[PDB]
C-alpha cells in the first residue's frame, strides 16, 4: 500500500522531473559502435639517445589513428667504487650526500641566530645550536612556537654502505622538454616539470605514475633499491590526443605530413645522487664509469587500425580538433617579492606555478619545490589583467589546495600552486571556461614569498609558470596545421 | 585478412548496436559554450566571530551566479605554561590526556573482570591486569579469542615535553552549525558531525580535505606540530549551489533577497587538549592565554560572471532549481536498546547515522564513532516503516560498508552508517530514487547497540541521524523561495 | 570593459563551439524519473553450506528485478590447543609458518650457489650464507648489483605467542567458482583468482573491498586480530545485473525460470595459516575442532519493486541485454617457456593473466601471484593471431602497468597483467572494442617467464587466463537464454 | 601418494560415414529433430516431511 501510494503521490512538480520519462532504470539500452582495433608497437629513436643531447623519431604510419604514446626509458643498475680503486676515475660531478647543499643553505639562514661558540663546539653539541637557532629564526620571522629539540633531529637512517640511485621520478626529469611536430611545425611542447605538476593535480587515485616514472615519494631507501639493477621506464606522454578517443591524431588525414617526438633529454651528472663525494659510479652489469651513451630509450605508441567505411569517412573530412597547447614562463629569483609577466597567448584554461630553490636542484631534488625548512615558499599572490585585481591577494594555501579541491582529480603532496578559468579544466573535448591572454595587454603573476627566498645561497632560485591553452588543429587535403 | 572479415563478420544482434552509429571514435566532437568569468572573493564576516557565539555574514553581490563557498578559518598558534608561572591562571578548562576520560570510561567497563589486588598494585601490574581483564570480558561478551597482553600495551609514543593542539578536523568542529538563509528563510542547514560524515562517505580519493579542515587521521603528533603555529583552513560549505555548475546560485534572479551564513561557532574549551591538566595554554604569537575573540574567520565565495545574453536569459526566467536539504534527529542514548523516530519530511534520497561515546566527546574526540575499546558501537539495525520492515535486522558491517559500497565514492574510516534509497545519491542533478517521508505515518531506525553502551560512564551518548532530501527552489520576479 | 570584451571577441571558429548553445552553466535542468523502491534482502542457501562441499541457493521472487548480489558469509573465531592437550588431537592439515614452503622453495633456488660448510653451520651462519648466495644467484642471473646483507634480513616481527589465521581475502578464496543460473543453463561463471584479479584492477580508490572480503594487503598480524573473532564478510558477485541499474536482471520478463546460484567452497585446510605444525585449531566459541560443517553462508540480494506501468511494459517487452561473460584457460606450467593455446569464443574484450608458485599455494599464499624471491614471474609475453603477432614481444611492466594505466581504474598490487581490445572495457553498457575469437584459428599467450619458473619444488606452479566477452541475453514469453 | 592428477579419460566416439547422394541431401535438408532434455531438482532433507 506504502509504495503503490509513493507512485500516485505526485504533483504538479514531478512533472517537470518524470511526465514523459525518456530513461528507465531497470531496462539497459546499449549503442551499436563501428568496428576498430588497437595495436601497441615500439619504435627506436630516428638519432642517438643520449644524456645531455637532443633526440628525435619519425613515428611510423602503422595504422590510421595514433592514440596513447609513451616514453619507454631504460636505465642501467648503478654500482660505486671507491674513486682510489678505479683505474679511470674521472667522471662528471654527481650530487653527494656526504655534501648535503640544501641543509648547507638551510643552516646558512640560521646562522645569525646562533648563540655561543659554534666554530669550536663538537658535531652533537653544533646539531643542538643549529636546532635551538632554528626555532629563534622561526620565532623572529614566523612568531612560531619552539619544537622541542629531540622532535627536530631526525635521523633519516641512511645505509652504513656505499651507494649511488637515480634521482626521484627520473622518469620525468629525463625529459627536460619533448616537442610533438608535425609537418615542421611544433603543435606542442611538454617540459618534465610541467609532467611533474599535471601528475600531482590530475593523477587518479590508485593511478599515480609511481613505478612507471621512477618515483618513491622521497622514499631514498626505495630509490636505492630501484637502482641496483636495470629500470624500464613508461612515461606517458600527456598530448591532446591521448586524452580522449575522439581526439586521437588522425594519421590519414594527414599524409603528407612527417609526425615527429622531439625530446631533450637531462645531463647525466642530474640525474644522480651518490652517498659520498669520493665514490665513482658504474654501470651495474658493464663495470665500467657510467657515461652519457648508457641512456636507452624508444617510442611505444598506440595505433588505431579502423573499419574501411570509417577510414575513409576520416581521409575525406577529418574537419578540426580542438587541441590543448602548453606555454611556459621561466623566470630566476633572486627577492621575497616577484612580479611574473605572464606573456602567454591565446584562450587560457588555466595556469600552474611553483618555485625551485637553487640549493634543493644543485642537490639533486629536481621535485622538491619546498621552501627554506621545507616550508611553503609563497606567502601570498596576485593576478592582476591591465593592472586590475583579477584575483586579490590570497595566500599560498587557497591557490594550492582550494584551487586543486575546486577544479582537479588530485591535492599536491608538493607546493604547486594552480589557478582555474574553466569549470572543468581536465575535460579535454568540453570548453568550459576560459580567459583570452591574446586580448590583455598585460597578465601579471605577483608573488610575496617567505623571508630570505632567492637570498645569499639560494640566489638564482627558479620560477615556474605553466599555462594551458585552447587552439584548433586543421586537417585538410592530407596536411595538418 | 583478419580485421577486415571482422568489420563483415556483423548479423542481426550488430545491428542493434552498430547499425545508423551516431558516434565515432575517430573524430573527436566538440560543443561550443557561452562565455563566463570565474572570480574568488573573500569577505568579513558581518558580526564579530568568537569561539561559542553565533556570527553572520551577508554575501555581497559581486557576480551573476555563486558557485563556490569555503569558510576561510585563521586559527593562532598554541603555547603551554605551567599555571604556577603565569600572572592570570583562570582560564576555561581543556581536555587534557593526563587525565584520559575515554581510556578510564573503558577501564570501567572490565573492572568486574580483575582478579586480585587491583587497588594496591604497581603501576605497571595495574596494566597487566586491566589487559588480562580486558580479554576475559572480551570473551565473556564477544566469545573473543584472548589476544597476548604485549599486543593489547600499545604505547603511543607520546612526546616527552609538554604542548597543547587544536582537536582532529577543527575545521568541521568550529562549525556547530551553518545556515543558509535567503529573504530570511532558512533554505538548508549544515552540522559539524554532518560535515565530517559526509567527508568521509562523499570524500574522493586523493581529493581529501585533510590539510583544509586540520584533519590527520589520529596522528597526534600531526596535530601538535600543526598547532604550533597559525593555521589557515579553507572548510568547504557543501551547498547545493556548489555540487554542480548548472545549480549556481542565481544572484541576479534573486535581486530582492539578502542571501546570509550563519555560523554557530564550538565553544573554545572543546577545541584543544593539552598534554596535562595543570598547564595554561596561550596564544602562540602573543603571548597571551587563549580567549573566544582569538577566533578569525572570512567567507571565499566564488562568483560566476556571465555574458549580457544569458545574464539577461536567467534574470528573465531563472525558473526553478531541484535542490537537496539536510534534516537531522538528534537523541541522547542511555540503552543498548536505541529506537530512533525519524520525523524527516520530503522526499529523503539516504540517511546517514553514527553514535558517539560521552567519553570520546569528554576527551575531545570529536569524531570518533567507535564504541567501548574502539569496537563498532551497532551490533544491528532495523528500518520500519508504519511498524512494517522496510530494511529487515542487518548487521553493522551490511550498513557501513555494504551500503558505502554501492552508493558512495568512498567507505567510512569511521563507524559510520548509512542507507540509500537513490541508485546516484552523490548526483546532485538526476534523481535517482527517494521514500517520501512526508507521506508515512511512522520511521523508525531501531538500533542494537554493543553491551554496555550508554551505561555508566557513557550515560548520554549521542545517536545523530541525518536525512538528505529533495525540494525545489523557485525563482520568481526577482525573489526566491 | 575586459569581460564584456571576451564575449564580442569570437570569430567563425568560435562558432564551432558555441553557436546555437544547447547548455548553459548557469541553469539546471533535470530530468523526471520513473518510480521505483530498492529492498536488501537476505535468503539461506537450499543445500548446506560447507568447506570443500557445492551448494546452491535458488533466488527468490520478492521484486521486479534483481540489482546488487552478495554473498553473505560467517566465519567463526579461531583459537588454537598444543595437540598434547587435546582429547581428538585427529584434524585436517593446515600450512604453518614453522615450515614455511615458500621461503623453502626459495632458499632451494640459490642452494648451488652457498659457498662453504652450510650444512654444518649455526643457523645466524646459515641466514648470513643464504643472503650471501642470493646475491650471488641475483648478479648471475639478472646482473644485480649485491644488496648489503643487513638490507636482505627482514626480521618480520612475528609475535612470540601460538595463533592461526583466516588466509588473505578469505571471502574470494572461498569461492573457487560461483556459477549464476537461468533456467538450468549457466549464463556466467566466476573464480575466486578471476574476483580478486577483477578488484585489483577495476577497484576504486576509497571503495576497495578490504575489510569486506577479509583482505589486509599482506599484513599477517591483522589477519590474526580479525582470526580471533567472528567474521562477517559481504563478497560482491560482479554479474552483469550489477554493474549498471539498466541491465538489472527483469525477475517479470523470466517469470518460467529458475534463477540459481552454485558456488564451490575452498577446502578447510587452505583457509587457515596457524604459527605451528604440532597445533590444532578450534573454532573459539565452540572449543571444538574447527571442521567443514563450521562455513556459513546466505545471499543478500538487493531486488527493485517498480510502478506498475513500467512492470507491466517490462513484461511485455524485456527485449534483450548485452551480457559481459567470463571464460577461463588454466594450466600448470613446469618451464620458464609457456605457451597458453586461447580457446574463447564470442568477442572478445579483454583478458587477465597471472601466475601462481605451488610453493605460494602451499604456504597458502593464494593470491600471491610473484616469482622466486618476490621478483616479477614474466620477462616478456607475445600475443599471436593464426601464427601473427597481434602484440609483439613486449616486457612485463608493460602488460601490468601500461595496460591497467590506458583501460583501469587502478594499477594491480600484485603481478597480473592484462591487455584490452575495448577503450573502456569497465563501461558495462557501451561497446567500445572486441576481437572476435570465434572467427580465430589460433589465439595463442607466449610467456617467457623467470630463470628456474616452474622447476623443481615450483614443478605444477599455475596460469590463470581469464577473458571477458560480450553475449547477448534475451527474455520472450517468461523465458530467458 | 594418489592425487588429483592421476585421473585420466578420453572421448571414444563412433562416427557414421554416409554415401554422398545421402550426405548431400543431409546437409541441404537436415530438418528438426525430436529430443528429449534432462532437468534437475536438487534439495537438502531436515524433516520426515518433504
Amino acid at each position: 500500500a506504502g509504495s503503490l501510494t509513493q507512485l500516485l503521490a505526485t504533483g504538479s512538480m514531478d512533472a517537470a522531473l518524470t511526465q514523459n520519462a525518456t530513461r528507465t532504470f531497470w531496462k539497459s539500452s546499449y549503442q551499436k559502435h563501428s568496428l576498430f582495433a588497437l595495436e601497441s608497437i615500439n619504435q627506436p629513436f630516428t638519432t642517438q639517445v643520449q644524456f645531455g643531447a637532443e633526440s628525435h623519431i619519425t613515428v611510423n604510419r602503422q595504422g590510421d589513428l595514433l592514440s596513447w604514446m609513451y616514453l619507454k626509458i631504460v636505465l642501467p643498475g648503478l654500482k660505486v667504487q671507491n674513486q682510489a680503486d678505479t683505474v679511470q676515475p674521472t667522471q662528471q660531478s654527481f650530487a653527494s650526500l656526504d655534501n648535503d647543499v640544501a641543509a648547507q643553505a638551510d643552516v646558512s639562514h640560521v646562522l645569525p641566530y646562533i648563540e655561543g661558540a659554534y666554530t669550536e663546539a663538537s658535531l652533537n653539541t653544533k646539531e643542538q645550536l643549529i636546532a635551538e637557532a632554528k626555532n629563534s629564526y622561526e620565532a623572529a620571522k614566523y612568531n612560531a612556537a619552539p619544537l622541542p629539540v629531540a622532535a627536530q633531529m631526525q635521523s633519516t637512517e641512511m645505509p652504513d654502505f656505499d651507494y649511488a640511485y637515480w634521482t626521484e621520478a627520473i622518469g620525468f626529469h629525463l625529459i627536460k622538454r619533448a616537442e610533438f611536430k608535425v609537418g615542421g611545425a611544433t603543435i606542442d611542447t611538454i617540459w618534465s616539470e610541467l609532467l611533474f605538476a599535471m601528475e600531482e593535480l590530475m593523477g587518479r587515485a590508485g593511478r599515480r605514475l609511481t613505478e612507471t616514472i621512477g618515483r618513491t615519494l622521497r622514499r631514498p631507501t626505495e630509490l636505492m633499491k630501484a637502482s641496483r639493477q636495470e629500470q624500464i621506464l613508461y612515461v606517458p606522454l600527456p598530448w591532446y590526443f591521448t586524452k580522449h578517443p575522439s581526439l586521437a591524431f588522425p594519421l590519414v588525414a594527414a599524409t603528407y605530413h612527417n609526425i615527429q617526438l622531439w625530446v631533450q633529454w637531462a645531463q647525466l651528472n642530474s640525474c644522480i645522487i651518490k652517498s659520498r663525494s669520493n665514490l665513482v659510479v658504474l654501470h651495474a652489469e658493464r663495470n665500467v664509469p657510467i657515461s652519457d651513451d648508457h641512456l636507452r630509450a624508444s617510442l611505444e605508441c598506440t595505433y588505431v587500425h579502423l573499419e574501411a567505411a570509417e577510414r575513409d569517412a576520416l581521409t575525406a573530412n577529418a574537419g578540426t580538433q580542438l587541441i590543448v597547447q602548453h606555454q611556459a614562463h621561466l623566470q630566476q629569483v633572486s627577492s621575497n617579492n616577484v612580479t611574473a609577466r605572464l606573456n602567454f597567448n591565446f584562450p587560457v584554461l588555466e595556469f600552474y606555478y611553483f618555485l625551485r630553490r637553487k640549493a634543493n636542484k644543485d642537490a639533486g631534488d629536481h621535485f622538491n619545490f619546498s621552501g627554506i625548512g621545507g616550508r611553503d615558499p609563497v606567502v601570498s599572490a596576485e593576478l592582476l589583467f591591465n593592472n586590475t585585481a583579477r584575483v586579490t591577494q590570497k595566500p599560498a594555501v587557497w591557490w594550492r589546495a582550494v584551487q586543486a579541491l575546486q577544479f582537479h582529480s588530485s591535492a599536491p603532496l608538493t607546493n604547486i600552486y594552480s589557478y582555474s578559468f574553466s569549470l572543468s579544466p581536465e575535460d579535454p573535448i568540453t570548453p568550459s571556461g576560459s580567459a583570452n591572454f591574446s586580448r590583455l595587454d598585460s597578465v601579471e603573476l605577483a608573488l610575496t614569498l617567505q623571508d630570505d627566498f632567492g637570498a645569499a645561497h639560494d640566489a638564482n632560485s627558479e620560477l615556474f609558470v605553466f599555462a594551458r591553452s585552447y587552439n584548433i588543429l586543421k586537417f585538410t587535403n592530407g596536411l595538418a596545421g
